[PDB]
């Protein structure tokens, strides 16, 4: 693409949107921005050469426009934007810059649950196979920043909502994990337009790979990952669990540092595109023995003195809490934490998890109230996350388990799930030793 002359307006700061900014400057077009945060991330950041307008979207801006480039964290359906579509003003996001400019094949990958975890795993084989390659997308670096000419291999942590910009991917290899209720207050249409974003990433694509389990991950061909059944799926033997493609056995998971099903099935998807991305299977599995796991996935970041305290702050969705909790094995109490902004998810789907006599919730954050209704009998709800931890703290006996799995965005009290899970783990030493 060429973009000299063009009325480029860039919606979104942030490390996204200062990286569209660096983009169009370096090729010569001083592009503007507008946020309709009052005060947003990075503005400081931004060169002073920049024009920029806060607090709102500016229509003579975006009408003016030649070309939008919009922040996944601006609905499409806005007003102003939707103006602006109809009288044929082409909008664009970040994705959608990356790919007319990527000179590397392009793993893509999307998904309500697993998406940072295959997506980095995904990133270990091909620097085991010594490839060159960019990881980032919707986690780590903005993609735009990724752009190198030796780079001989993306792979892109895709959103939903970056799909919805984007019509210029064609991957190597495209995933969507899973589909499960998330986003809500975006998605007016509900399940099936969420689900019509992701489906986004499989168009032009060389190989697409669907969840044999969850049928919303198929197009309306494929390489299939699942548990009992795939092209790519588990085999157990006697308390022993295998990945194997098509019959043959490939790796016996505890060779894996990463445990649990669904981090199984994670590790399947990870082998069919970095199989269909041509990474060399034998660096392929040898990646899968040496990665741990992300921060705010699952983590331990305290066991002492028979508690072990677990930061699943990256649990922003029904679904990640669903699969923190199916199959758990706790000793004595499990003290779950849930709680923040719930976008709208129906809550319903946890409640089955939290029976019996060894469940104990603590509720904070905007939806705390809806949350504690899980099961009021056993529920504690607070403003905030301290409260909460400080609360639960004095009933902790040895055997428990504290587990943060929220079920929900961080965004109503946090900058991010980062600051939450980091907030947790200082808390968790604090009160989780004498
Ligand atoms: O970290 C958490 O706790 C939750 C993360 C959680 N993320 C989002 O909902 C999300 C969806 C799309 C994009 C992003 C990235 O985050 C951004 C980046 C730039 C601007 C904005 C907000 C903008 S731009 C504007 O013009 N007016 C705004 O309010 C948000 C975040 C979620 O999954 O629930
Ligand atoms: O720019 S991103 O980090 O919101
Ligand atoms: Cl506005």
């Amino acid at each position: 693409a060429d973009y000299q002359g063009k009325n480029v307006v860039i919606i979104g700061l942030g490390l996204t949107g200062l990286s569209c900014v660096d983009f169009f400057l370096a090729r010569g077009v001083t592009p503007r921005v507008m946020d309709t945060r009052m005060t947003p991330p990075g503005l400081d950041k931004l060169p002073e050469a920049v024009e920029r307008h806060t607090g709102s979207l500016n229509d003579e801006w975006l009408m003016a426009a030649d070309l939008i480039v919009a922040s996944p964290g601006i609905a499409l359906a806005h007003p102003s934007l939707s103006a602006a579509a109809d009288a044929g003003i082409e909008i664009v996001g970040d994705i959608e810059l990356f790919c007319r400019e990527a000179q590397a094949p392009i793993v893509a990958i999307t998904g309500s649950n697993g998406k940072s975890t295959v997506t980095t795993l995904v990133g270990e084989m091909a620097k085991a196979a010594g490839v060159n390659v960019g990881v980032g997308g919707n986690i780590g670096l903005p993609a735009l920043m990724l752009l190198d000419d030796e780079c001989e291999l993306y792979v892109l942590e895709l959103s939903s909502f970056q799909l919805e910009t984007t019509s210029s991917l064609q991957a190597v290899a495209a995933t969507i994990l899973n589909v499960t209720e998330d986003h809500m207050d975006r998605y007016p249409f509900g399940l099936q337009q969420y689900r019509a974003a992701k489906l986004r990433i499989y168009e032009n694509a060389k190989v697409c790979v669907v969840n044999a389990d969850d049928a919303l991950t198929m197009p309306i061909r494929c390489v299939s990952f699942g548990v009992n059944m795939g092209d790519y799926h588990l085999n157990h033997q006697q308390g022993e669990t295998w990945l194997r493609v098509k019959g043959e056995k490939v790796l016996n998971v505890k060779e894996m540092k990463l445990s649990g099903q669904h981090n199984y099935t994670n590790a399947l998807a990870a082998l069919a595109l970095a199989d269909a991305a041509g990474l060399p299977r034998a660096s392929s599995l040898k990646a899968l023995t040496t990665f741990t796991g992300l921060p705010h996935r699952f983590e331990v970041v305290l066991e002492h003195n028979g508690v072990r305290w677990i930061n699943d702050s990256k649990a922003t969705n029904v679904g990640s809490t669903e699969a923190a909790l199916n199959g758990l094995h706790v000793d004595g109490t499990l003290h779950l934490l849930l709680g923040g902004d719930g976008k709208s998810a129906d809550f319903s789907p946890l409640a089955r998890y939290l029976n019996g006599d060894n469940v104990r919730l603590y509720c904070f954050g905007r939806d705390g109230a809806q949350l504690a209704a899980l099961r009021p009998e056993v529920a504690e709800q607070t403003e905030t996350m301290e409260q909460a931890m400080r609360l639960l703290a004095p009933r902790v006996q040895p055997g428990d388990m504290v587990l943060l799995s929220p079920a929900c965005a961080s965004l109503d009290q946090f900058k991010n799930f980062e600051q939450r899970g980091n907030e947790f783990a200082r808390l968790a030493k604090e009160l989780g030793s004498h």
